[PDB]
């Protein structure tokens, strides 16, 4: 139908506010602390603190099949890379002090992009 069509192409034009998104927040981790997923060789108690992963790339991942209908999709799986590394690290360390400037810096970033999402509909 000609009505699925338009949804797909909104659905890309979403996809590629999303990318454009994505690039900026990653680049408030300049550390590339959040690229990947935390190695379960290498942390190997990890799926006993923290439930659902998360990460830069995974994301990535789910964003080229299309995978985020809304922005609100997005933020959950953004808000899961800081929130699981603030449980699993602690205060004092690079890795919990990383999520926090992260946080803080992609709040202005999501702003924008939520007025964005609501204005071109």
């Amino acid at each position: 139908s000609m009505e699925q069509v338009a949804m797909e192409l909104r659905l890309t034009e979403l996809t590629r506010l999303l990318r454009s998104v994505l690039d900026q927040l990653q680049d408030k981790d300049p550390a590339r602390i959040f690229a990947q997923p935390v190695s379960l060789k290498e942390v190997p108690d990890y799926l006993d603190h923290i439930k659902h992963p998360m990460d830069f790339a995974t994301m990535r991942k789910r964003l080229e099949a299309q995978g985020y209908k809304n922005l609100h999709e997005f933020e959950e799986d953004f808000d899961l890379i800081i929130d699981n590394c603030m449980k699993y690290n602690a205060r004092d360390t690079v890795f919990y002090r990383a999520a926090v400037r992260l946080r803080d810096q992609g709040g202005v970033v999501l702003r924008q992009a939520r007025r964005e999402v609501d204005s071109i509909g």
